[PDB]
């Protein structure tokens, strides 16, 4: 389990520091992510910092941000500076398909998904995930993530198409032409929710719009 420590409320132009402090047994993946979602607004990634040590960074944001680690507090940290109103937003931190519930902070390539689909209990339904940079492989390990009422998120497929413990085997990941789908096979009224996909691409994830399913 995951646990993002914030101080809640930060200055503008004053700096933003939030602790994840990390528990359990197991640790899959390789790393640790931040990322975050302004209210009202997609899922950003923000970073990641390596099993090695080595970090990177989303890009537009790696002037303002430092990531690191104290492996004795069992424990990863987001610095970020300059904090400016569009910095408001809710924090997670994310380890493979484990999801913090996040810290709500108060400032004082394109990845495209269905943005909206209704179904009924019984039905299969189909998801899609496409890159603008060309066409989806295993290579970029595709992740589905089911953000359910309301800023729960929880990871239900990740390397293309490994299902998540304690997944339903009703939700399956697999590649349709030149994207990543998302098949729910069967769905039902507790499938409505919202579900991102998130690409690699070398050295940054890069998270979808998101697609509200809705079983009627
Ligand atoms: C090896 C090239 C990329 N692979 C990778 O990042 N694997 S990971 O640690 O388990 C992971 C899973 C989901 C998220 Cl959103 C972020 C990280």
């Amino acid at each position: 389990q995951l646990k993002e420590s914030g101080p809640g409320l930060v200055a503008p132009s004053q700096s933003l520091s939030i602790t994840c402090t990390v528990s359990g047994l197991s640790l899959p993946g390789y790393g640790v992510n931040w990322v975050r979602q302004p209210p009202g607004k997609g899922l950003e990634w923000l970073g990641m910092i390596w099993d090695d040590g080595r970090t990177d960074y989303n890009s537009a944001l790696k002037s303002r941000l430092s990531i690191s680690k104290d492996n004795s507090k069992s424990q990863v940290f987001l610095k970020m500076n300059s904090l400016q109103t569009d910095d408001t937003a809710r924090y997670y931190c994310v380890r493979n398909v484990y999801w913090g519930q996040g810290t709500l902070v108060t400032v004082s390539a394109v990845v495209t998904q269905e943005s909206a689909l209704t179904t009924s209990p019984g039905e299969t339904v189909t998801l899609t995930c496409r890159s603008s940079t060309g066409a989806v492989t295993t290579s970029n390990y595709a992740n589905w993530v089911q953000e359910k009422p309301d800023h729960l998120f929880s990871g239900l497929i990740s390397g293309t198409n490994n299902r998540a413990p304690g997944v339903p085997a009703r939700f399956s990941g697999s590649l349709i032409g030149d994207t990543a789908a998302l098949t729910i096979t069967g769905a039902q009224t507790e499938d409505e929710a919202i579900y991102f996909c998130a690409l690699w691409y070398s050295n940054h994830w890069v998270f979808g719009g998101g697609s509200k399913l809705t079983v009627l």
